[PDB]
């Protein structure tokens, strides 16, 4: 009941919202200065949703380590008391790689939500649906289609007996697949180590004080900074992996302070910003393939792209139709970051400080948790309005209207379609894709 379909996960918000890309979806609608509502005189005539998979178990790699770390903590320490008591017996049972029940329900909820927001179109148009190829992404796509389909059947205004919505195209993640949802072919970018550098540098400014404290309180234990981030990682996973998702915050969370959570969140924004966003020279270039596919869709014209798009897939109406009206894509956090930036959506954001925390104002609305949480969603709309001949484009990022850049925005955050497309000259020129090889 603090976890709803509409508002996302609002339980324990002072902690749970600062887990970055480990935070469960939470709607930013209340944080939107521009109203998400459709203005009067205006009609939505296009809706594309780009969605992340839902909450997942830790990867096999990381879980090994977590499990290993907690054994070592239990073998060595002589006082587990106060807030530490739970660690004595803690019995690591978490799954691996897979979506969690909670993660599953998130995408069901995203499906209901999408159905309803665009009801006057979802009632009789079957969306064209794509998915990167990874069990968790595919499954999440299908949990979204599941909830969309449940809402459609309860809707008196639906045209019933249309074909199912389904995953029309699973896009491959093999190292040689042109994949626009999360490209894997830009050799120089794949090799980049800028994110690591920033991660190490910024963790040296705040993790040592926590390490000290934790070794102090758990006599006999000796910890690396990395291990400390693992115990922080566990506060997300131990919360949203069990029954108690809605009722109890993980005991792990209480071992760190609010301010310590603030740094954690910001760290995660840094990993994403310098890994895949603007802070990485080739990051937004990872998004140009998808940006050119969106342009195709908005202009009902062929894809012009020579970066990450597959040409067999795109030059064929069956696998890339131009006049559907609704579209749903499912991918990972990393590719979604690159896409958001290639679209200009964060072009009023100043490169994040590598040394100090920057609040959500200083970053002009950018953070991991505000962009790619678990089950995140981007909605691109096109609407036709009373006062104007041309279609107006609008973009929401987890229920927050995000004012377009690179074109004459109005006060409602919108640009005319022609001027929006024109502003995406970066993607239209191929970005820096040529630098993937020299
Ligand atoms: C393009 O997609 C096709 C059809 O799914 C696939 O068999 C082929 O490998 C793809 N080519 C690349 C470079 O991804
Ligand atoms: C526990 O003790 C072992 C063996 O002395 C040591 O190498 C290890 O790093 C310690 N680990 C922790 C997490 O305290
Ligand atoms: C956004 O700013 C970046 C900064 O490099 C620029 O490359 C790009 O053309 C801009 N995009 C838009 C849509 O204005």
């Amino acid at each position: 009941s603090c976890d709803t379909v509409d508002q996302g996960y609002q339980c324990f918000s002072e902690t749970s919202h600062l887990w970055g890309q480990y935070a469960p979806f939470f709607s930013l609608a209340n944080e939107s200065v521009i109203s998400p509502e459709v203005p009067a005189g205006c009609r939505v005539t296009f809706a594309q949703v780009l969605s992340r998979h839902g909450a997942r178990y830790p990867t096999d790699s990381k879980g090994k380590k977590y499990s290993a770390l907690i054994e070592e903590i239990q073998q060595n320490a002589t006082t587990f008391d106060g807030k530490y008591a739970f660690l004595k017996t803690y019995n690591y049972s978490l799954g691996a790689d897979d979506l969690t029940p909670f993660g599953e329900q998130e995408l069901v909820n995203s499906g209901i939500k999408f159905y309803q927001r665009y009801e006057s179109l979802t009632r009789n148009i079957v969306p064209f649906i794509r998915s990167s190829g990874s069990s968790r992404v595919i499954a999440s796509g299908k949990k979204f289609i599941e909830g969309f389909q449940s809402t459609k059947l309860k809707d008196p205004r639906a045209q019933p007996g249309q074909s199912s919505p389904k995953i029309d195209v699973v896009i491959s993640e093999a190292s040689s697949s042109n994949n626009t949802l999360d490209p894997g072919t830009c050799t120089v970018f794949e090799d980049s180590e800028l994110a690591d550098t920033v991660e190490a540098n910024f963790t040296a400014t705040f993790v040592p004080s926590i390490r000290q404290r934790l070794e102090n309180d758990l006599s006999g234990v000796t910890l690396t900074d990395t291990e400390v981030t693992y115990l922080m990682d566990m506060c997300s996973f131990d919360t949203i992996s069990t029954s108690t998702v809605d009722t109890k915050l993980s005991p792990f969370c209480d071992l760190f302070t609010h301010d310590e959570w603030i740094n954690y969140d910001y760290l995660q924004s840094l990993k994403k910003y310098y890994g895949h966003g603007a802070g990485n020279p080739l990051g937004p270039t990872q998004g140009v393939g998808y940006a050119n596919e969106l342009i195709a869709r908005l202009t009902h014209s062929p894809v012009h792209d020579d970066t990450s798009s597959n040409h067999t897939l795109d030059s064929s109406p069956a696998t890339f139709p131009l006049n559907s009206t609704l579209y749903a894509d499912f991918s990972h956090d990393n590719g979604i970051i690159s896409i958001l930036f290639a679209l200009g959506l964060y072009n009023g954001t100043k490169p994040l400080s590598t040394t100090t925390v920057e609040n959500i104002t200083q970053t002009d609305g950018f953070s991991s948790a505000w962009t790619v949480p678990f089950a995140s969603r981007l909605y691109v709309e096109m609407m036709q309005c009373q006062a104007e001949q041309e279609p107006l484009v609008r973009v929401l990022v987890n229920d927050r209207v995000v004012p377009l850049h690179g074109c004459p925005v109005d006060a409602l955050g919108r640009c005319t379609r022609d001027s929006f497309v024109r502003g995406l000259s970066f993607a239209r020129s191929g970005g820096d894709w040529a630098e993937c090889f020299a």
